[PDB]
């Protein structure tokens, strides 16, 4: 079935015991047995201090992994999570790490509709990491405003240009009129500079208008979809990553979902969240926040980890990143990582052009080994001096 | 439009310097005209209260903060009137900051319009029941996994005999068709119905992905489902109000809690419990909210916005949950008034006379309460060994 592998702070001492009446009472409390939860290991862990002082009680530290018989849930993600967490989540210091499916279940889920190698021939980017940025003061202005902004950073050469996270559906720049402007944008750099850029649009709305709506932005031309997923659910993200009829990429967005991985305590961890399950759930992309932390890394390896059941999903780490980050970038997370320059590109003194030339010249100095103060650029140089 | 009021441990000790740069990074960022429209989007901040220090917090973080409430607006302008939008605007990007907490959210009389509110509410339950008086008694099958209908039956029986106003589903069930538990139990409860003048309502729980909710919503209630129980935050609130603003589906929904503690059980991160399960699943259309009982200080904040009075929505019934048996009902309707569902949970089944007597006991014990008689005081045997058992 299903293994939850659970962080616990052990008030009782005893974690023999509590991952017992954890198995049982989430469980069944002879025909009895075949839904019985089992207590595959328990791992004892270093005491906290400041935990026991922040806590007013002295709390033991253990890690426990409870195996969940497959005939006990619905095979979609609000079952697993409500049988292996619904009372649990108010149960007190327990937060889940990981969940374990197994082959059988994996079954049910599709996984990526591009993966890595997907996304790399639609781009038609090979080897190299991409690079993305995001529009940067979006709200409130109009679609030439957009578009300026779409062409300076195609023509810089970023392969992904997303909305901004925090734009709705609006008078000026409303779905179906920013896709169809953006379309024509990209396809006429690409016509005149030969360099073909994606355009990732936020998909909002309600919950169940937003299958009618993405086929909308597909039926406008829509590149990737952009999906802020956390606000609406992973059993979401996968009903719109099943859809044959949504041809497109999905590139999921964590907001929200630090609502429920922020505590060290409590909650459900980050690299499951934004890396096993959005992958299974269909993402195509996962953005999170970057080291500039193993937490970052962590996602990253379920994103990619091999897996015959799912394709691999792009690593997007985000925040903080300009181009003197490229290298430490790529030594982390490798080639197959998408380079976010945010929003932060629109700052660079020549533009969004000249910022994302200076990304694209300092990914490839990286690919070669070569240092970036040494590379004869004057958008990287002026990049460097300006950002560090 | 929409102010948000946060918990936040600065670890940069200036809480109106970091107010300012949230009301400014989470909304906008020229000619006269053009600014002048502009202003429209802006976050304006609106209240910054400085609170006591906590010094366990600054050792457990491993370094020193300043405790404060920040209150933020955001222009409806900004966002469309949705649960998604507003949390992915109030709390999207915060969520990810930092030690920093929702607590609450304002909405804007404008903006609780495009809200539905509770299909049936306090009073819409009390009409279904016929019950416009007493706080409900609420009951809970126990050991119905690996049982037939004909059990479920007997134990549906027993509940509504002793009195038990709701009947619902447990929380863990794995051979008994939806369809089927509905149409067997509405039979059962028609016969007692009928014999003995008493009306009971059995809650359902509502199952299946996302998408196929409502035309699984629709399906129970056409087979004559009285109550859709449902697991809100195991799949959004957004969903929660979709069910509730379909009209064909004519049904009182109970929310149960559910995967919610993933959402605020921590005191530094999160979303305050009383915002989820007391106001939006009020404004998101839930009848009944289950929460977990003082038997502290949240459950009856909880309470206050599931029942505060609102022009624009009905109000819910309040549904403490765990710790409870006849002995508590006292204190039930103390804390929170007559209009309370009393959640007698499974309790009810260990009664040394069974269900039968375990309702009779509650059913004794609200109305002595409402009478102010002390159930010390009171000749029942029901009722007395239940307190000699429970307390």
């Amino acid at each position: 079935g299903i293994i939850a592998t659970y962080l616990i702070h052990d008030d009782s001492h005893n974690l023999e015991k509590k991952a017992e009446q954890i198995a049982l009472g989430l469980t069944i409390g002879e025909q009895l047995k075949q839904h019985k939860g089992n207590v595959i290991h328990v791992e004892e862990l270093a005491e906290h201090e400041h935990t026991n002082s922040y806590l007013r009680k002295k709390v033991k530290r253990g890690i426990i992994k409870i195996e969940y018989p497959l005939l006990n849930f619905s095979p979609d993600l609000p079952a697993i999570l409500t049988t292996t967490f619904g009372k649990l989540s108010l149960d007190g210091e327990v937060k889940l790490i990981d969940l374990t499916f197994s082959d059988e279940l994996k079954k049910h889920f599709p996984g990526p509709k591009f993966g890595i190698d997907g996304i790399r021939n639609l781009l038609q980017v090979h080897d190299r990491p991409l690079l993305m940025s995001i529009f940067k003061g979006m709200i409130g202005r109009n679609i030439g405003y957009l578009k300026t902004q779409l062409r300076d950073q195609a023509i810089g050469g970023v392969d992904i240009v997303k909305d901004d996270e925090i734009l709705f559906e609006n008078a000026l720049t409303p779905l179906t009129k920013r896709i169809v402007s953006g379309k024509e944008v990209l396809q006429s750099v690409y016509e005149t500079y030969g360099h073909k850029t994606l355009y990732a649009v936020n998909l909002t709305g309600r919950t169940f208008d937003l299958k009618e709506n993405a086929k909308r932005a597909v039926q406008a031309g829509a590149d990737i979809l952009l999906f802020n997923v956390f606000a609406y659910g992973l059993d979401v993200l996968q009903s719109l990553a099943e859809d044959d009829e949504i041809p497109v990429p999905i590139m999921a967005h964590p907001a929200v979902s630090g609502a429920y991985s922020a505590s060290k305590l409590y909650g459900v961890s980050s690299p499951l969240l934004l890396g096993k399950l959005l992958r299974y759930a269909g993402a195509d992309f996962s953005l999170f926040p970057s080291p500039y932390k193993e937490e970052a890394l962590a996602i990253s390896k379920y994103l990619t980890e091999d897996d015959a059941s799912f394709k691999k999903s792009f690593s997007v780490p985000s925040a903080g990143i300009h181009p003197g980050f490229v290298p430490f970038i790529v030594r982390d997370f490798g080639k197959d990582v998408v380079i976010n320059a945010g929003g932060g590109i629109h700052g660079h003194p020549n533009g969004a052009q000249g910022g994302g030339k200076a990304f694209r010249t300092a990914i490839d100095a990286t690919l070669q080994n070569k240092p970036l103060h040494e590379v004869d650029d004057i958008n990287l140089h002026s990049a460097l001096q300006i950002w560090g």
